[PDB]
């Protein structure tokens, strides 16, 4: 381990952050050491920020221009100047705290210059501020109220619902209420959004919404708009898949089978149309090694930043330097970027550690590692998940110390490929014994077995139905896990194919119901 003095000489990065966090959790950062430390932190969010703030609370920020505005309370705000009154009324909780006579007075003060404030003040003088704001068709007010409280729910007419998509809050609003199955009046109302007024993710979610109300024609129209507007081919393919499932136009299935993106939808379409499996690149560098230390986390952070900021030309230089057996994961990572994500790279590094597992297990391990880390041994996530299999420290220590009793175990052993694959096998055994399906195992790997069990206990998830199991896959309630499962399933299919242990993705889908 490294002293705070030595860390401070490294460039700011997630690896430096991780090692500062390890000092904080072992109580090795003094109040004096902590003085300058926020300037040494690459991403000052979450656990590292809350640990540091136990040592030095952070005061700010109040823009000094408005400091005086924050000396007033709900009881004294009528004594404040007009600028101070309007600043404090940015807060809906502040508005809710006012007495209703003061809301009446302030609404009159601001009716000319700030009718938005007037609307919210008079809204909070009623028993349902949302109904008042909806009657005014005040769109900014609507989103402010929603952000204040998710509990408001009302029917919204055609005119009002068609205005909502123009506001930056709409995409997260629509996603949250559709996935969480909340706010049913809002959800039903969003059936009347004209597809011409939405695009991309929002259009897609509105398609999903329409399916849940069995409005399949409206669903098709939303999904078609999504397919036409999505920036990523993978997302476009997901929308085309729905267009096909709903209306069964054989041109849509044909377009999906010919996609340049390898994903579950394009793989499925290929299978349904007797189209050959996509071409997988074969990387076999002849050079054995270079000078690069694959076990130095700081060196990875530095080379990653260079690779990500490399122009078309500097990528070619790096490709050559890292075209060795020892740096195969870095080589594939460079090629993936250098080829503009058009070629399919499915490497199997450190294969000696898994070659004695059965091939189905190999493929699941490789599928997870590909998505988690792209096989970078010293990978570190924003939540300080570690190594190729991206173990959280807590689980790493549970397995390495309590279960396996590895002598002198430290969570940094997760950066060793032999350890990553061994622990990954261990945990995947636990999960698969309970969940069976590789998709369910992927959800549980990323999101936990508790979330996965609760999802599978519901009457409306992964049961029989017209559009199952695809619909359920769109309604997995955590976005990171929803995405993750689809990517890991595609990888699994590919690696099973590469290992001469092919399975039809249609058999995976049947086993989800
Ligand atoms: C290194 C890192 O941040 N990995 C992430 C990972 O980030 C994706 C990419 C894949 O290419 C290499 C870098 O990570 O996302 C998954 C969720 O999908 C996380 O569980 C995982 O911890």
């Amino acid at each position: 381990q490294y002293s705070i003095e030595k860390l401070k000489k490294e460039e700011n990065s997630l690896a430096k952050d991780y090692y500062i966090y390890r000092l904080l959790e072992k109580n090795k950062i003094s109040k004096k050491d902590a003085q300058d430390l926020n300037s040494h932190i690459f991403r000052y969010i979450g656990k590292i920020k809350s640990e540091l703030e136990k040592i030095i609370p952070l005061k700010p920020y109040i823009n000094p221009k408005y400091a005086k505005c924050y000396t007033y309370t709900a009881n004294t705000i009528l004594d404040a100047n007009l600028t101070c009154q309007s600043v404090r009324l940015n807060s809906l909780v502040f508005i809710a705290s006012l007495n209703s006579k003061d809301r009446t007075t302030l609404a009159q003060t601001f009716k000319n210059q700030r009718p938005d404030l007037t609307n919210l003040l008079l809204a909070f003088n009623t028993s349902d501020p949302m109904s008042y704001i909806v009657q005014k068709e005040d769109i900014n007010g609507f989103f402010k109220l929603y952000n204040y409280s998710k509990k408001y729910d009302l029917d919204l007419n055609t005119s009002l619902v068609n205005k909502l998509p123009n506001h930056i809050g709409f995409k997260d609003f629509a996603q949250n209420i559709i996935i969480k199955k909340e706010n049913p009046k809002f959800r039903h109302s969003m059936l009347e959004i004209n597809p011409e007024n939405v695009s991309e993710d929002s259009a897609f979610y509105l398609g999903v919404n329409a399916l849940t109300y069995d409005k399949t024609e409206l669903a098709y129209d939303f999904f078609k708009k999504a397919a036409q507007s999505f920036k990523s081919q993978s997302n476009k393919d997901n929308a085309i898949f729905w267009m096909w499932l709903i209306k069964n136009n054989e041109e849509d299935l044909k377009t999906l089978s010919q996609s340049s993106s390898l994903n579950i939808y394009s793989l499925y379409a290929k299978e349904l149309t007797n189209t050959p499996f996509p071409k997988i690149e074969s990387l076999n560098p002849s050079k054995k090694k270079n000078n690069f230390n694959m076990q130095d986390p700081f060196a990875w952070q530095k080379i990653n930043k260079q690779i990500r900021d490399a122009n078309a030309s500097q990528l070619d230089v790096l490709a050559k330097e890292f075209d060795t057996q020892e740096t195969l994961p870095i080589y594939a990572y460079i090629l993936e970027r250098k080829n503009n994500f058009k070629k399919h790279y499915f490497i199997m590094p450190y294969y000696d550690n898994i070659k004695d597992y059965n091939k189905t297990r190999q493929a699941l391990i490789l599928a997870i590692a590909r998505q988690e880390s792209r096989f970078i041994p010293t990978a570190i996530s924003v939540s300080y998940a570690l190594g190729m299999m991206q173990f959280m420290p807590f689980l790493a220590n549970h397995i390495g110390e309590k279960e396996l009793k590895i002598p002198n175990f430290d969570q940094d052993f997760m950066f060793k490929p032999e350890i990553a694959y061994y622990f990954g096998n261990y945990h995947l055994n636990y999960l698969e014994s309970r969940l069976k399906s590789p998709l369910f195992v992927a959800y549980a790997y990323n999101g936990g077995i508790g979330f996965t069990n609760r999802m599978l206990a519901r009457n409306d998830m992964f049961k029989t139905g017209k559009f199952e199991p695809f619909l359920s896959m769109e309604l997995v309630p955590y976005q990171e896990s929803r995405i993750y499962g689809k990517k890991v399933l595609a990888n699994y299919i590919v690696y099973r194919h590469l290992l001469n242990d092919s399975i039809k993705i249609s058999d995976i889908f049947e086993n989800l119901i």
